[PDB]
């Protein structure tokens, strides 16, 4: 039931210098909400979910669903929906794949720190993204996908190359003694 | 306001090989409920933050606080309170580092998928910890740590090497087929 762990540790040079560069990848991420029809490879598909799938969750759940469309089709009525629910974009049908990721009824945090992974290892792999997490459009999606009444939407991600032409708004990141705050 | 984008787009191979070893890397991650006393560098640390800073935000608030705690005493008034909010361990002590993340009142999955890239970059760097969400125990330490009224907590991870005699359980991770569907036709 409980086997001894194994580590791989770095010399402290070494974890100073990966952890450098992992953020220097990392902060090259941006959403972006204009995506290249341009077909993406499955296996990298598959692969960043296989990492999204390496959270941990609460009681070991691992209480998520990644429903990966691509029908053209699918994609537009997924389109429609969210549209319609205001009620007072294109990415969705550009996209080559969209990913819905579906919780199963703390599970909430888990999935969502599961989209944080999956985030991540599309960066790593050369795809952009823009987060994005309609709830109120869940319902309806969850029926159009026929999923089952135990899962409900959570975070929507379209897949993708940028395109030729794409553009992001120039914000800043906070910095790090913005969002550190140290006791002593 | 908007600026063009700039991409580093890789091959299809290197983007399976990228994606495949990344996978791999993160895939030995385990909580460890057992982590050694030994410092670790004050540099991975803030990195692993800076990692976690680079999550998207609803709205772009970017609305977390990581409270970094490693004043042996504090950690033990940590310890106490959360095993006093029950009411029906250790490596809150022998942990070098706590870090707590704070969210500042869809804020909540912004922090969580900081939570996230917090956890892949650890994870990355040689360290260890294990998750845990401790919500009753919130307030008392919103007070003892002297965060604001606008800010709930919402993870706490105990930092380091794991223990010499560390163990973790022997679980199973679902499979690709289990936690992926496609949609088709
Ligand atoms: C939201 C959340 C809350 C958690 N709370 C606790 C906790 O209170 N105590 C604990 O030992 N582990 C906690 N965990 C860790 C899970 O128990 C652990 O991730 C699970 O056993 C899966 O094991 P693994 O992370 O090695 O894959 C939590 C994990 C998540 C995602
Ligand atoms: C929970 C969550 C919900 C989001 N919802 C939307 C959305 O509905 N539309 C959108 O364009 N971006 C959405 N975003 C993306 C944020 O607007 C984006 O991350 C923010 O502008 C920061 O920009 P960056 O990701 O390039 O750092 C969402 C992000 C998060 C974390």
């Amino acid at each position: 039931e409980h086997i001894p762990f194994s580590h791989t540790r770095y010399p402290e040079q070494e974890m100073r210098m990966r952890s450098q560069e992992f953020y220097e990848l990392l902060n090259k991420r941006r959403s972006v909400r204009f995506i290249s029809s341009e077909h993406v490879p499955m296996e990298v598909i598959e692969n960043v979910i296989k990492a999204a799938g390496t959270a941990p969750s609460g009681a070991h759940t691992e209480p998520w669903t990644f429903v990966v469309v691509k029908d053209p089709d699918m994609k537009h009525k997924i389109r429609e929906i969210i549209e319609e629910e205001e009620e007072i974009k294109e990415y969705l049908d550009t996209a080559p794949v969209l990913i819905l990721i579906f919780k199963q009824v703390y599970n909430e945090i888990s999935v969502s720190i599961a989209a944080g992974l999956l985030l991540a290892a599309l960066q790593n792999a050369g795809l952009v993204t823009v987060t994005t997490t309609p709830l109120n459009a869940g319902p309806r999606l969850r029926v159009l996908l026929g999923r089952p009444s135990h899962e409900k939407l959570l975070v929507l991600l379209p897949v993708g190359y940028p395109s030729r032409d794409a553009t992001v708004p120039d914000l800043k990141r906070k910095a790090l003694d913005q969002i550190m705050v140290t006791v002593h």
